[PDB]
């Protein structure tokens, strides 16, 4: 696989909605006295207090906090949480404090599930290092997109609970590059943020290049919990204080905790901070990248900066006690030693630009490459003379061509522009380097688990060795970096952090080259799918080595200008650009014609600002140093000659201005679109017109726009012809250009609406290759579509790119062009490419729909089904009556449609349902597509136990993390496959597709959901399905399914007791009583109350009829109760009794261990199990039962045996046929046709859901429900379950 994954839109700076909860349980062993304890609770600048405890060393709170924000993940991590006990505080007084604990976000988010439960918050006097401890808060913490205090403290690992003060230095030397502010001078100073403490330098008026050295010191607890430092190069104008540029210090990449590890240390050394633009725009709408809070669209500044942790003492006295952040000179040092100065030069070759806005191109454009602080001419820097070249930085003004509509492209063509800029910066190579070497470790890792993971999906054979060799080559790896790293450890002009930083990933990778060979030996032919996933836990810890906090040259950026106004961007890091004689020391971008797509710049990159490419550049990039230029030119597309300025004639060494092409090789590319899928729905109809159309180089070619459909079957091969592909054939058979595919909504003003985009890279033949298997014909295989944030398709295709001959298009191989004559221009996938169809019979069961939301305030009387797939289709009968009977007067009809043969070419299977209109305007209610057809392809072949049962359901749990009944210690669909057998279930959706920012959400779409069965076999069909269809052609398969005719159905739920519930009382116990909503029936247990229980025992017994079907809709409920307002609910559940009932699973009453009619084992199903075999034998076509003696059974050709006999309450023997019966159905799957499994009487444990807290446990609830219908023999008098 060579396709890419260039995402416009990645979830880096996307924010999302976000939730942080906390819990002030309790308080113990607070230091002081005569306290009376307001615990505060600060998240940002919001604050909250608790209500008011007198006089207490261990008060009681149990007092509820909620926070939300709609902020970046990183913007979030930063955050500081403030818990604090602050002793008599009110509106006037600001209370003296005892002790806070300050830990941010990131440290919650750390957790693996994001919490903190029950763990004793470590107070600290904040202000004093030689105060002493001040007790512990217990707490509990979320965030959310044995009570002893040493076993639960609120620290994560590694950390001592005696934590030690130290002095976090920072120091802050001297900057370079700064932009205009006045009107146009600067005015600089740093500010440092950690922990809500902040410090600042005096400000050193204007200069761009100031020299503070200074220093912040701040005071804080060894380990910080607060992870980040805010470094803000900030202007001081005195009405708007607005900063330049911002870097965040990371804590972890700088540090390793233990003694095996090092203290944090960092510098002196260069950092490259971005923010907004280079010129001073009056008003700047990307202040927000100059505060940090995104990705920097531009290089503002750079600085020298320091970092010097010391621990200190906490019992020595001569120790300054305050912890404010004091203002001192620091120490400076010489320049020389945060690396020796040495000149760079950067190369750079414009070879493609096409997909610019048309908005934008209608005047000629320039391109502008910069490097830091050179290569920015034409805005005219404030730059002072060389510390030379004219440095040409641009492209000449170019006036484009129009593609289509859309885009336009640019005429480079022969005329190629070249960029190179002299550039200083000091010389620090080794801080990429070994991230290029790792990096190039990373992305082989990278590859091989992407590579497991999509063979193993797809079935293909051997994948447990490729893995084995694939860590085979990650040890190589491991071993070459540990050879590589090690050639300049004795350089001079290194620092701290560069040897223990270095020692710490010698350490790591020489313990994961042994690790991957263990993890060698852990990979089987069975633990191969969940190894994969443990595998990934080495490239998290890779991908964490890769990053170094230590920059030495900024960001290449690639601009974009028209009457000199930046409106497209693009931001390469210069880690992949470095040239080196090592391989793996080589950037990835670095001498490679690389493919990049510009963007907006700022916040409107994002969403419905804009979704179409600014622009797509083949840039060739190169970077080095300036005595380093001497094959720099080894990746270029040869057959090319040199045009030269007026500064370098003559000279060999000189890089071009431009280049002027003599190699211009025609190329046809064969664009074979044959079908797309889940497509988003841009229409108001809930479908779409789509059409393909697709970009290659300077041309774009058009498919036909098909109508009301998300799975659109275009069958259309585009033939792009009189390309012009420059250089030879090694630059393109491993690695051709890319191809953009973008699909768009034909609407109703004639301008498509966007739909989504793809990338390709095509399988290229050259001339002299033979069109032979295995490499040509291309196959069709997917390409994942986004629409920016969002997936939003998946598309089929087998591009190929092709030479055009060396006579003429005749030497390719023929195309199967239009056959059918009607067709023209538009020209079919030739065969070969397309897969071979073959006929499948469709067989649609038309069971019923349940749960019509009530859109216009009513709900559809007459509504209709129809199903098309691959353009044929069927229809069901037209409801009479809707609300009388929701169920289909129809039985299984079908329709034969050609199908592709491959299983995974199968396209999805639309449903959707209709109100019937006048003139056959059929309106749309409804419409689900989302299925594989593999999935429906046939082939033919009373406490006395509880208790016990808890102990057993503790063994359960126990070997689970390493008389009876069953406990199921999840939820009951679960363990029984939803109790989906055959009767299957789908959900329709309505309206468009949910867009972010356009669009609703998913859950407003959800319309109505369909109940019914899918069969799928080919018309030459085998001999037991013959069979099968033989005694019904009107069912079909579908052989002895029960009928759809409703039924009066009591519903008998027993509820034992409840736990964990969330109270919403400010006590923490809850009023809980059981709330059960069955149709449109209503029963609760407001009276019987259990008030004042975390876990209370209901025990109540529950006998309510129904209307089954309709009303097979139930939830069992707990509700706090409160007799003022209306009681506060906790949770609901799903139940949906229609697939219980139906199911051949028996569930309408449980089964017993064994026969037993006293006690608490008496056979509470009113039918016997006898005559439950006898039924579940005549309901499954199989023969039996045949009991001979009471202990044994014959059904069908399988024999069961078991006990004989049963004592009744007065202790008389009644041999019975029961007890081998029972034994019989706990042995029901051993029948080799119809054999499947009984569910028992059983426990439960029910998640309850809250949609005012969705997507996280309310509590739990344990229940089972039985119902029995009435034509049958009537059930057994109400048990009761009441508890001791």
């Amino acid at each position: 696989r060579s396709k890419p994954d260039i995402k416009m839109e990645p979830s880096a700076g996307r924010p999302m909605d976000y939730q942080v909860s906390i819990t002030v349980i309790e308080a113990r062993q607070l230091v002081g006295l005569n306290m009376d304890p307001v615990v505060c609770v600060e998240v940002g600048d919001d604050k909250k207090y608790t209500s008011m405890k007198e006089s207490t060393n261990c008060p009681y709170y149990n007092e509820y906090f909620v926070f939300d924000f709609h902020v970046s993940p990183d913007v979030m991590f930063d955050k500081i949480i403030k818990i604090s006990v602050i002793h008599s505080k009110n509106l006037l007084r600001s209370g003296t404090l005892v002790g806070s604990f300050k830990m941010d976000v990131g440290t919650v988010y750390s957790q693996p599930e994001h919490q903190f439960h029950h763990k004793w918050a470590i107070l600290s006097d904040p202000d004093d290092i030689s105060a002493g401890l001040k007790g512990y808060v217990k707490c509990d913490v979320a965030v959310v997109g044995e009570d002893d205090i040493e076993g639960n403290l609120l620290l994560p690992e590694g950390v001592p609970p005696e934590r030690q003060w130290a002095r976090f230095y920072v120091k802050i030397y001297r900057a370079e590059g700064l932009p205009r502010m006045n009107t146009d001078l600067v005015d600089p100073y740093v500010q440092v943020f950690f922990a809500g403490q902040k410090g600042k330098t005096s400000v050193q008026k204007s200069s761009y290049e100031p020299l503070w050295n200074e220093q912040v010191v701040f005071t804080d607890l060894f380990p910080p919990l607060c992870k980040r430092m805010k470094v803000q190069i900030r202007d001081s104008d005195k009405v708007n204080d607005v900063a330049i540029g911002t870097h965040f210090i990371d804590l972890r990449k700088i540090s390793n905790d233990g003694d095996k590890g090092f203290l944090p240390t960092l510098g002196p050394a260069w950092v490259n901070m971005y923010g907004s633009t280079r010129n001073y725009t009056l008003l700047d709408e990307h202040q927000d990248l100059n505060e940090g809070l995104g990705e920097g669209v531009s290089f503002r500044a750079r600085l020298m900066l320091g970092l010097a942790v010391e621990i200190l003492d906490t019992s020595n006295p001569e120790l300054t006690s305050s912890t404010e952040v004091q203002v001192e000179q620091a120490t400076p040092v010489s320049e020389s030693c945060t690396g020796r100065m040495e000149e760079f030069f950067l190369f750079g070759a414009f070879l493609e630009a096409s997909m610019i806005d048309r908005k934008n191109g209608d005047k000629p454009i320039t391109f502008e490459v910069t490097i830091g602080n050179y290569g920015n001419e034409v805005d005219g820097m404030s730059r002072p003379l060389r510390p030379d070249l004219a440095s040409v930085s641009s492209t000449p003004p170019m006036r484009p061509q129009i593609t289509d509509r859309n885009y336009f492209h640019l005429p480079y063509l022969e005329r190629k522009p070249c960029i190179y800029i002299k550039s200083w910066w000091p010389d620090q190579r080794r801080r990429l380097y070994n991230a290029n070497i790792m990096d190039h470790i990373a992305d082989k890792l990278e590859e091989g688990l992407n590579d497991v993971q999509e063979m193993i999906k797809t079935e293909k054979s051997y994948p447990e060795r490729r893995l084995r060799g694939v860590l085979e080559e990650l040890s190589c790896g491991c071993h070459r970096f540990l050879s590589l790293s090690d050639k300049d450890q004795g350089r001079s002009s290194r620092t701290r952090l560069d040897r223990e930083r270095l020692k710490s990933c010698m350490r790591e990778l020489e313990s994961m080259g042994q690790q991957a060979k263990s993890l060698r030996a852990q990979v089987k032919r069975h633990t191969v799918r969940d190894k994969l996933r443990s595998c990934q836990n080495f490239l998290q810890k890779l991908r964490f080595l890769a990053d170094e906090p230590q920059h030495s040259i900024p960001d290449v950026f690639i601009w974009m200008m028209s009457n000199n106004k930046r409106i497209a961007y693009a931001r390469v890091p210069s880690k992949d650009l470095l040239f080196s004689i090592v391989e793996e020391e080589l950037g990835k971008d670095c001498a490679k014609v690389k493919t990049l797509f510009l963007k907006l710049p700022g916040k409107r990159g994002f969403g419905s600002a804009g979704w179409t490419v600014q622009a797509k550049l083949e840039l060739y990039l190169w970077l080095g140093l300036s005595k380093q230029r001497k094959d720099f030119l080894c990746g270029l597309p040869c057959g090319f000659e040199e045009v030269k300025a007026a500064q370098g004639l003559g000279l060999h060494s000189f890089p071009p201005i431009s280049l002027v092409y003599t190699k211009k090789q025609a190329f046809q590319l064969r664009a074979h679109m044959y079908q797309a899928r889940s497509l988003f729905a841009a229409d108001s109809s809930g479908l779409s017109d789509p059409f393909a159309r697709v970009f290659f180089i300077n041309q774009s070619q058009c498919t036909e726009v098909l109508n009301e459909t998300l799975c659109p079957t275009w069958d259309q091969m585009l033939v792009f012809d009189n390309l012009e592909l420059y250089g030879e054939a090694h630059e393109l058979r491993d690695d051709p250009p890319i191809i953009v595919i973008e699909i768009y909504d034909q609407d109703s003003m004639g301008k498509a609406d966007f739909m989504g985009r793809t990338f390709a890279k095509p399988l290229v033949k050259m001339a002299d290759e033979a069109y032979c298997p295995p490499r040509f014909p291309p196959q069709l295989e997917y390409y994942q579509i986004y629409r920016g944030s969002a997936t939003a398709g998946d598309l089929l295709a087998a591009f190929e790119l092709l030479q055009i001959g060396p006579s003429g298009k005749a030497d390719l191989p023929p195309i199967n062009g239009p056959v059918d004559m009607d067709r023209g221009p538009i020209m079919p996938v030739p065969v070969g490419i397309r897969p071979v169809l073959s006929k499948y019979r469709v067989e649609v069961l038309f069971w019923g729909l349940r749960d019509l939301k009530r859109v216009n305030l009513a709900q559809v009387d007459r509504p209709r089904v129809d199903i098309e797939c691959a353009g044929k289709g069927v229809q069901s009968s037209l409801i009479h009556n809707y609300k009388k009977n929701p169920n289909f007067n129809t039985l299984v009809k079908w329709f034969e449609v050609d199908l592709p043969e491959n299983e995974l070419l199968h396209p999805p299977l639309n449903i959707r349902v209709v109100d019937c209109r006048a003139f056959g305007r059929y309106t749309l209610v409804g419409s689900h597509a989302v299925s594989s057809l593999r999935r429906f392809i046939y082939r033919p072949p009373w406490w006395s136990k509880y208790f016990a049962s808890i102990d057993t359901m503790k063994e359960q749990l126990r070997q689970h993390e390493t008389d009876e009944l069953k406990v199921y210690p999840k939820e009951l669909e679960s363990e029984f496959d939803s109790f989906e057998d055959w009767l299957h279930t789908f959900n329709l959706l309505r309206g468009k597709t949910g867009d972010d920012e356009d669009g609703s959400t998913e859950e407003e779409r959800i319309v109505g959901r369909f109940k019914g069965s899918l069969c799928v076999y080919k018309v030459p069909l085998p001999e037991d399905v013959s069979r099968e269809a033989g005694y019904d052609p009107t069912y079909g398969m579908f052989q002895g399914i029960p009928s759809n005719d409703p039924i009066n159905v009591l519903v008998r739920i027993y509820v034992v007791r409840a736990t964990d519930l969330h109270p919403a009382d400010i006590n923490g116990k809850a009023d809980p009583y059981i709330a059960i909503k069955l149709g449109k029936t209503d029963i609760r247990d407001k009276e019987n109350y259990i008030s004042k229980q975390l876990n209370p025992v209901f025990g109540k017994s529950f006998d309510i009829e129904a209307s089954f079907p309709m009303e097979s809709m139930l939830t069992v409920a707990v509700y706090d109760w409160d007799l003022v307002g209306t009681d506060d609910l906790i949770g609901e559940t799903k139940i949906d009794l229609e697939n219980r009932f139906y199911s051949k699973h028996r569930a309408t009453c449980g089964i017993a261990q064994t026969y037993s009619i006293h006690g608490y084992n008496i056979w509470r199903d009113p039918m016997k199990p006898s005559q439950i075999l006898t039924r579940l034998c005549k309901e499954g076509k199989v023969d039996g039962p045949h009991f001979g003696p009471h202990g044994r059974v014959r059904v069908a050709n399988r024999v069961f045996t078991g006990p004989s006999e049963i004592e009744d309450e007065n202790g008389q023997r009644k041999p019975t046929d029961e007890h081998v019966a029972l034994s019989a159905l706990r042995h029901w799957e051993d029948i080799p046709r119809v054999g499947c499994r009984l569910v028992p009487e059983h426990v439960e444990t029910r998640p309850l859901l809250n949609p005012d807290k969705p997507g996280i446990e309310q509590g739990r609830l344990e229940l089972w429900v039985d119902m029995f219908p009435m034509d049958m023999p009537a059930p057994g008098t109400p048990l009761d379950i009441s508890p001791r």
